[PDB]
């Protein structure tokens, strides 16, 4: 039985290193959004709420975790607050991650009404609501779902604790049925699975829209070929009507509008000739469409594709951060499931408990790196802040 202060020293030093890095990186995130107007959008207000939670992991949750690792004598409800505050921050993180996913889904699925639906003032209200709900969820044990009514009196007496005090240890005061059914299953796992469903819908919507762009491009070029090798006016008419409906479908900005105005007008010109039975004249009119396709329509196609690809890239970055949250927190939740559901299993050893706690805390370090490596506007602003 090695002196407890030795393993404690390693755990505490690692926790302090994580707290430093969590504070520095996420202060840098908030500083960048504040300074750069190109970063001030609704998506990034949730990014700032998430960075604020991670700053508070460094400032408060990690000092609280160090404190509760000592088992110090405490009034049981004060111990509960120390134990549970990190659950507030994790819950707030989950709400921010879900909001970010939903924001990106609205932007990809209904871009025409995004800016009118998703506003900064509405985002700020949602963030406030989510922080209140996070306190209610994370501090639910302080409303009575706790083990303070059944203190471990033998452990309290062995530590010389006073009357009304307990040895402040997480699993002695926080009920494991709360931790597994309420905190994990209901408040963490279900939202993460909802996030997964939202991300699946985003990527499926992106895949469909790109396919629709390429299908309209092919339909344009196919029907031009049909007109060239048509042998009567009715065949020219058939292909032009399908081109005209497709042109309006791709129209659904001034040089954009001009290009489609020429295109639809040139289709109408050829359609009128077709309906007069002037096939050769209609086919010559339709050849003009190629100049418009080359000078205008292909540029719109390429720009639309480029916008969708950037949205896919941004949704992947957001999904990575949600996935890293799950990766860092799941081990601790899974261990709680073993403790709770398998009372015939030996408890996970202490070194593994503390490795899983450290891992969870490390999640508060990682997001600034994901933004730096994946989002140029963040990376460039970080550069300017550091250099200056
Ligand atoms: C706004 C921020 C900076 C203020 C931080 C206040 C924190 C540190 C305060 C608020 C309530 C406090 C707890 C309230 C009650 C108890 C029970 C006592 O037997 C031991 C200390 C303990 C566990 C306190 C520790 C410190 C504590 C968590
Ligand atoms: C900005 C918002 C979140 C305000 C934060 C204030 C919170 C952190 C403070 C304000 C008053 C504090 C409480 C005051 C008194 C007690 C009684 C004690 O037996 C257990 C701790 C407990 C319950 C404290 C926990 C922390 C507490 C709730
Ligand atoms: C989220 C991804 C990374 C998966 C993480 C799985 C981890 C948390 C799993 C894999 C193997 C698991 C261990 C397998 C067996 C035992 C022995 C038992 O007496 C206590 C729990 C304990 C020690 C488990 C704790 C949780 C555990 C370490
Ligand atoms: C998508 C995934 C990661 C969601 C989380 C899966 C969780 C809930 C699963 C993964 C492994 C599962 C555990 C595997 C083995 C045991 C030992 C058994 O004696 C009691 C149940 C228990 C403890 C399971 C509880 C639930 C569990 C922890
Ligand atoms: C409490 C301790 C941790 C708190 C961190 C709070 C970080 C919030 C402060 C950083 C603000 C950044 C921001 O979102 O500005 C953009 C808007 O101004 C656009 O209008
Ligand atoms: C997603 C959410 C998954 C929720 C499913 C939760 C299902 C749990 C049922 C259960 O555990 O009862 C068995 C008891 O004997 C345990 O002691
Ligand atoms: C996706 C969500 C998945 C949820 C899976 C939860 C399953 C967990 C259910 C475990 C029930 C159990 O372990 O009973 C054991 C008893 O015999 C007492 O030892
Ligand atoms: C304990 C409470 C801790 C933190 C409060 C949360 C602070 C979260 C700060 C986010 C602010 C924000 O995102 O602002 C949006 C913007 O102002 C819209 O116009
Ligand atoms: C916004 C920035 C402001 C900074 C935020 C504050 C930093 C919190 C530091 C430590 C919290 C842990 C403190 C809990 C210590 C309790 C130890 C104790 O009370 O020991 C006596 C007990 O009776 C056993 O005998
Ligand atoms: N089970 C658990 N334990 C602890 N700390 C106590 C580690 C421990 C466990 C058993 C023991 O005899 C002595 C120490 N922190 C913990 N934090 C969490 C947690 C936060 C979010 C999800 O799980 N679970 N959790
Ligand atoms: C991330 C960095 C990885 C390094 C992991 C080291 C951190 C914790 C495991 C060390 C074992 C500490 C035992 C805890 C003793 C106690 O607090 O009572
Ligand atoms: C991990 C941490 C990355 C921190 C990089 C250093 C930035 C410090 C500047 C600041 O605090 O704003
Ligand atoms: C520990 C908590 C620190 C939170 C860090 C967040 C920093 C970002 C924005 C705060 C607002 C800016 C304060 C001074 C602004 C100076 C200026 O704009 O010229
Ligand atoms: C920028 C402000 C950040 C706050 C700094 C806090 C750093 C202190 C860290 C941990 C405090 C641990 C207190 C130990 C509990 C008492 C042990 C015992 O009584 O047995
Ligand atoms: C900085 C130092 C943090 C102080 C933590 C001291 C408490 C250690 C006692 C213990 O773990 O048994
Ligand atoms: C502002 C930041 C204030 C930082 C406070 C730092 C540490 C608080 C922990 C001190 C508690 C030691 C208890 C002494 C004892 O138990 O005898
Ligand atoms: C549930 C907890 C209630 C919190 C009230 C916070 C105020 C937020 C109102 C703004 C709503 C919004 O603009 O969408
Ligand atoms: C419930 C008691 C504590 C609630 C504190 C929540 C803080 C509220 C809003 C954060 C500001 C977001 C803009
Ligand atoms: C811990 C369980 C949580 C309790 C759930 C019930 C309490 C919160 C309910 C609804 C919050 C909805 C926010 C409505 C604010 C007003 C909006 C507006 O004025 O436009
Ligand atoms: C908002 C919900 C959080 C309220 C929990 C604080 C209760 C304080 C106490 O137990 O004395
Ligand atoms: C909906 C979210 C808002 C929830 C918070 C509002 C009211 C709950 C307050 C309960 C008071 C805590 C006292 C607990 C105690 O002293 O035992
Ligand atoms: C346990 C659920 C795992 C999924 C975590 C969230 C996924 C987000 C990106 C895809
Ligand atoms: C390397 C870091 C951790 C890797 C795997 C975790 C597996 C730990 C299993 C130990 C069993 C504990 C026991 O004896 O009950
Ligand atoms: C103390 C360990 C913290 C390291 C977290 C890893 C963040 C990504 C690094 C590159
Ligand atoms: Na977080």
């Amino acid at each position: 039985g090695a002196p407890p202060i030795m393993g404690s020293s390693v755990y505490i030093t690692v926790e302090l290193a994580i707290a430093v890095l969590a504070i520095l990186g996420n202060v840098l995130v908030c500083w960048a959004v504040w300074l750069n107007s190109n970063l001030q959008n609704v998506t990034n207000y949730f990014v700032v709420s998430l960075a604020a939670a991670d700053i508070l992991v460094g400032v408060l949750a990690i000092p609280f975790a160090i404190t509760i690792s000592t088992g110090f004598c405490a009034a049981c409800h004060g111990c509960l607050f120390i134990a549970c505050f990190v659950l507030v921050l994790a819950q707030s993180s989950i709400f921010s991650l879900l909001a970010i996913a939903i924001d990106r889904y609205i932007a990809i699925a209904i871009p025409l009404r995004y800016n009118g639906l998703v506003t900064g003032t509405r985002a700020a209200g949602i963030i406030a609501i989510c922080w209140v709900l996070s306190f209610a969820i994370g501090l639910t044990p302080m409303l009575g779902w706790n083990n303070c009514g059944q203190p471990k009196e033998g452990k309290a007496h062995s530590q010389g604790c006073g009357e009304g005090q307990v040895a402040c240890l997480f699993e002695d005061v926080v009920p494991m049925n709360y931790m597994v059914y309420f905190n994990f299953f209901a408040c963490v796992l279900v939202p993460l699975l909802l996030m997964l469903g939202v991300y699946l819908r985003i990527f499926a919507a992106a895949r469909r829209q790109l396919a629709d762009l390429e299908d309209n491009w092919e339909t344009l070029n196919d029907n031009l070929k049909v007109i060239e090798k048509a042998d009567n006016a009715a065949q020219v008419k058939d292909a032009l009507t399908k081109m005209r409906a497709a042109a309006l479908d791709a129209q659904k900005m001034k040089d954009f509008r001009h290009g489609f105005d020429i295109l639809v007008g040139q289709i109408d010109d050829a359609l009128k000739l077709a309906n007069e039975g002037k096939v050769k004249e209609a086919q010559a009119a339709a050849e003009q469409l190629k100049t418009t396709r080359n000078a205008y329509i292909q540029k719109y196609l390429e720009r639309a594709r480029s916008t969708l690809q950037k949205e896919v890239h941004a949704a992947k970055s957001a999904a990575i951060i949600a996935g890293l949250f799950a990766l860092c927190w799941l081990p601790l939740h899974i261990i709680n499931c073993f403790t709770f559901f398998c009372p015939d299993c030996s408890h996970a050893p202490l070194w593994l408990m503390y490795l899983a706690i450290v891992l969870a805390h490390t999640n508060s370090v990682v997001n600034p790196f994901i933004y730096a490596y994946r989002i140029r506007e963040f990376r460039q602003t970080f550069r300017k802040i550091i250099r200056s």
